[PDB]
């Protein structure tokens, strides 16, 4: 679809086997969730916007689909307000900014 | 035009005459420009990200040109890792999201 910028691009995602609201966001290099359980294995990273750094959870080859589209990537989940999906991940379903 | 997100889409602003680059974030509400000395009256403000939040300096009205479009609006500047350009001026070049 096309989304307008007059409000925050938000979409209803499909993670886990759950649904959310997340933020298209074409400013991070990468995809960020508000706590949840995921099960399997995970390594520890930081990653920061204005104001600092924040401590996630990464978890690998996550799948996610957003507006009906399918992407496959790394997903960081910690204490973050909002849910972000990132350019990782907007790459793949073909995702554009246009003007 | 339209630009993909494989790289950030990083742009070339000109702003208070001066050229520099800045990141097209779909994610931000509000533009917010490393520290630069702009002529005009500033209000202190505080805005919040991913790790908590600055403290800036609100310039209103101003105009800046990004990719040759022109805006004029609402530009904060103060201690952020990167010049991002926000909503506020991305709808005035109408741009718009689509996959
Ligand atoms: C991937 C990890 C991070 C998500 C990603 N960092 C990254 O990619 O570094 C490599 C990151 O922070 N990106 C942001 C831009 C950015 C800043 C610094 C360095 C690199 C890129 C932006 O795109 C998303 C952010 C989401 C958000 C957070 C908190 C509350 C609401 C929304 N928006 C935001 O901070 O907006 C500010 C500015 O306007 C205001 O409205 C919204 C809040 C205010």
């Amino acid at each position: 679809p096309q989304i307008t910028l007059w409000k925050r691009p938000l979409v209803t995602i499909k993670i886990g086997g759950q649904l959310k609201e997340a933020l298209l966001d074409t400013g991070a290099d990468d995809t960020v969730l508000e706590e949840m359980n995921l099960p399997g294995r995970w390594k520890p990273k930081m990653i920061g916007g204005i104001g600092g750094f924040i401590k996630v959870r990464q978890y690998d080859q996550i799948l996610i689909e957003i507006c009906g589209h399918k992407a496959i990537g790394t997903v960081l989940v910690g204490p973050t307000p909002v849910n972000i999906i990132g350019r990782n991940l907007l790459t793949q379903i073909g995702c554009t900014l246009n003007f």
